[PDB]
């Protein structure tokens, strides 16, 4: 067992092993805060997530085991891996905090799209690198669901890492109105049309691309109706086939209601566009889930032919997520989650 040091940084504690130095805060939210660190023992800069009251409730202590569970699984250059858990309770009795520690990356998607004119080379090793991560991620059965330029992480050399800050709620008043918490959603989630599967993500995506492209949001909606229209004016209204898979009868008869529009042609709306992109981004902004292309054949798609290599493109372990369905008590999942920080091994 390390020694811990202590110390007060926005009003929150920081219970810590010496190991981690000059301890800077760099973000905070609902469901924990974030510290930038210095590492003594790997040299390395890292970032430090401390949940809050994780096991508050049974929300909290699930989502806490959840997300630890998860870190703990990913193994993979384009994915948040773990660095190290830690949490200053000698015993189960006293447990009462979850410290996660990863690399520092500080630096996202927004601050590359808005400054570096990106070149076709640089939009196409990024969205390769986000794919190849997905299809990682995919393989767990893992859906991200919440894809955007702050949730990827990218280095000086245009390294990148998808992970999920997940600091907030994502309550109905932060999906109003006009914010990039909501432009990025396949329409099927925003507007709960479904039950939706891992291709939300690759919509996405289609997103991204689309902006690194443009140097523009794709579909900066100022409220869900908005957004909705943006988006059916560039893929088309939905067709019969489309319609009677939106279950939710009261979402297909709004959708209904809307003047037809056909698709519109993407090489005319990304004017200048490698031609290779248009048609990827075609098969990603496709309005039926069923039909949208995955990170595996996105992969092998020609647009990233200088980067493909399907024998560096590994998939995930088998990861058991049977503790979704299961019904427990807050110190149950503390219990649980417990027996994960104990375990956990460092990386190499
Ligand atoms: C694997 C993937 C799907 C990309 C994912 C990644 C994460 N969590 C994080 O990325 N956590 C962290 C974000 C930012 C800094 C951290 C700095 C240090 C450590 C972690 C950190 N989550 C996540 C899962 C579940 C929940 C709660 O249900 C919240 C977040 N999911």
């Amino acid at each position: 067992r390390p020694t811990f040091y202590r110390q007060e940084l926005n009003k929150t504690i920081w219970e810590v092993p010496e190991r981690y130095q000059n301890l800077s805060p760099v973000g905070s939210g609902a469901y924990g805060s974030v510290c930038a660190a210095f590492d003594t023992k790997t040299g390395l800069r890292v970032a430090v997530k401390k949940l809050s009251r994780p096991f508050q409730s049974i929300i909290h202590a699930k989502r806490t085991y959840r997300e630890l569970r998860l870190l703990k699984h990913m193994k993979h250059e384009n994915v948040i891996g773990l660095l190290d858990v830690f949490t200053p309770a000698r015993s189960l009795e006293e447990f009462n905090d979850v410290y996660l520690v990863t690399h520092l990356m500080g630096a996202d998607l927004n601050n590359i799209v808005k400054c570096q004119k990106l070149t076709d080379d640089h939009v196409q090793f990024l969205i390769y690198q986000i794919l190849r991560g997905l299809k990682y991620i995919h393989s767990a059965d893992i859906i991200h669901r919440d894809l955007k330029p702050s949730n990827l992480a990218v280095n000086e050399d245009c390294e990148l890492k998808i992970l999920d800050f997940g600091l907030a709620r994502h309550t109905d008043d932060e999906m109003t109105g006009y914010v990039a918490t909501r432009w990025y959603r396949a329409p099927e989630i925003m507007l709960n049309w479904m039950h939706y599967n891992q291709t939300v993500d690759i919509w996405s995506v289609g997103c991204i691309m689309a902006e690194l492209l443009t140097g523009r949001t794709l579909f900066p909606g100022t409220d869900h109706i908005d957004q909705l229209k943006l988006i059916l004016r560039l893929v088309g209204t939905p067709g019969a086939e489309l319609l009677k898979k939106i279950s939710s009868e009261s979402a297909r008869n709004y959708i209904q209601s809307l003047t037809q529009m056909p698709k519109m042609n993407f090489a005319n709306v990304f004017i200048g566009a490698n031609p290779l992109a248009v048609d990827l981004l075609e098969k990603m902004l496709v309005l039926d889930s069923d039909k949208r292309i995955t990170a595996a054949q996105a992969l092998a798609h020609a647009y990233f032919a200088q980067y493909h290599d399907p024998d560096d493109e590994p998939v995930a372990d088998p990861y058991d997520q049977s503790f979704e369905s299961r019904d427990l008590l807050i110190d149950e999942w503390k219990s649980l989650t417990y027996d994960e920080v104990i375990s956990f091994v460092p990386p190499p």
